[PDB]
């Protein structure tokens, strides 16, 4: 028993990480196979930090201009290209230690681990959620561009993030394709995040995970239509719950034997009168980065290799 | 900027977990060298899962006896003995992956990394403090046993705790040459966890990460003194503050500029009168599992490899 905010073991992503500088700029990129992915302002010099064209710069470039390490070795890069807002760097060896991978692009809601980085070398790995304004709430310091985010399946990495900047606090970035999370672009203007929804059916995940650990003082009888939660929720800023929530939760309600309609009654309580100073799993907020299959991973034992 | 829960990258542990079974019990092992490590109650059988001898039940035991497996591969015991309540299996094969190691027992307060296994597969890794009751507030299903806390200083593992048991929802453990972290024994008593308090220093450290981050609601312009503070902390269920934390606490006062006892009269002021509605680094609650040392680290960004 217990829960925390667990991330997933970061071995095989460590094993792909590298520093690349050009110019006197360094950031962190992905070694996978013979290409090497980055984010593309490393080819930016103060100069361009704020209008800049990637396209002329990238021209400007040879080969020789891209320093990549790993470790200590060098790669020699044997030819470049532009996808999106990432750069694809063609190396001379293909990384033994490239495990089996994907590219997922993932949608709000969901969770993932970040391999925070700095100049190719692996600092910390945390856990977190993809906001519904398309922002992650990460910490990241100067340098961690390029980390990225990560599942794992079975044996399989899914690469869904890679870090590009940080806007008054949060942080965004892109797919591994290069196609930014939300309506942000990689240079310097006047852009902001949006307002920030949370998470419902996360929220009713954690729930289930506090009841099957102990904590039920929040229960009540009464339950609720779908129709009559939802309204609450948008007073509230949260995301409205649809049947295809409710379903997703299906394994939990018969873990507990308490009915999604049933924990959406207790819902509408804790948003109506507050916690009244009480806690649920160590916490005095409605917890919404744990998805329903966080909750089950963590209280039935998956593992992985 | 942000703040996380961050765990250490665990690549270097995940190549040393091992399966070990023994009659029907599995668990985990740790593989340095030639050496596993592992419970010492992996060779109990249910008639003495209350009251075992375990010098009687270890005599009664070959080689054969242990199923040592390091993912498929099967490694050979060609000795075994015991060191208190862990169990030492000599095998024929040195773990080549194994890193720089060494074995150090951790004080209440600091904090680890836990990379919890299941069937010697790594499954998920998270942060956490040593209680001053020498408890662990940990997440551990059946099988978990033999699971291990670490830290990491640049390219050396430092093993503090491997996992033995759950007691009434916390978890309770021994460092990695058996000797039990707390008054706690490896069989069936009536033993329960004593009084748990609140950690000082780590309050105080956490308050230095949120101005760091920029909540400054809580600051005040008044002071007071050590004597005042700890009557106040008493009372509360605080662990006392002496000059030692204080000096600790230096490097964060001096990237700040608020004086520690500065910041222990904003303390003082929480304590009596609570948050009253807002929060601090996204928590309702003052979190004390973040020590001085988490915070420059995640605050500065110091790496590994
Ligand atoms: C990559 N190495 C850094 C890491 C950032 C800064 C601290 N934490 C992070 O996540 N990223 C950058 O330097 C990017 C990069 C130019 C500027 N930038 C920023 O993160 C800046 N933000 C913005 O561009 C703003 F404000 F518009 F959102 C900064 C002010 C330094 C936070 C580019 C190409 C966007
Ligand atoms: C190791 N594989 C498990 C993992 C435990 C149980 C679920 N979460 C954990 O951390 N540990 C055990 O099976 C140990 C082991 C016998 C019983 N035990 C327990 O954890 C039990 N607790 C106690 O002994 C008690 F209550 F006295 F504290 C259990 C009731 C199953 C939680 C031995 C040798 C202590």
């Amino acid at each position: 028993s217990g829960f925390r905010k667990m991330a997933f073991p970061s071995g095989k992503v460590e094993g792909c990480m590298v520093q690349v500088t050009c110019g006197t700029t360094t950031l962190n990129g992905l070694w996978l196979d013979d290409v090497v992915y980055c984010p593309r302002h490393v080819i930016c010099t103060s100069e361009y930090m704020l209008n800049p064209n990637y396209e002329d710069l990238l021209i400007r470039k040879s080969n020789h201009n891209f320093l990549v390490q790993a470790g200590n070795v060098q790669l020699r890069v044997i030819g470049h290209s532009m996808q999106n807002c990432v750069l694809k760097l063609k190396v001379d060896t293909a990384n033994p230690k490239t495990p089996k991978y994907k590219f997922v692009r993932i949608q709000p809601g969901q969770t993932f681990s970040v391999l925070a980085c700095y100049n190719g070398s692996p600092s910390g790995v945390y856990q977190c959620a993809m906001r519904p304004n398309f922002t992650i709430k990460g910490s990241f310091l100067n340098g961690s561009c390029g980390s990225v985010g990560f599942n794992i399946d079975y044996d399989c990495v899914s690469f869904c993030y890679m870090h590009h900047m940080e806007l008054t606090g949060v942080h965004a970035g892109t797919d591994l394709e290069g196609n930014f999370y939300g309506p942000f672009v990689d240079r310097q203007t006047a852009q902001a995040a949006g307002t920030d929804t949370t998470i419902t059916v996360n929220v009713l995940a954690w729930l289930y995970a506090a009841v099957i650990n102990g904590d039920r003082w929040f229960l009540n009888r009464f339950t609720t239509t779908l129709n009559d939660f939802n309204l609450v929720a948008m007073k509230y800023n949260y995301e409205p719950l649809t049947q295809d929530h409710v379903d997703i939760l299906g394994p939990l309600s018969a873990q507990t034997g308490i009915a999604v309609l049933d924990m959406c009654a207790s819902l509408k309580e804790l948003l109506q009168n507050g916690m009244n100073g009480r806690t649920i799993l160590g916490s005095a907020l409605l917890e919404d980065e744990f998805t329903p299959f966080d909750v089950v991973r963590q209280c039935s034992g998956v593992t992985f290799q």
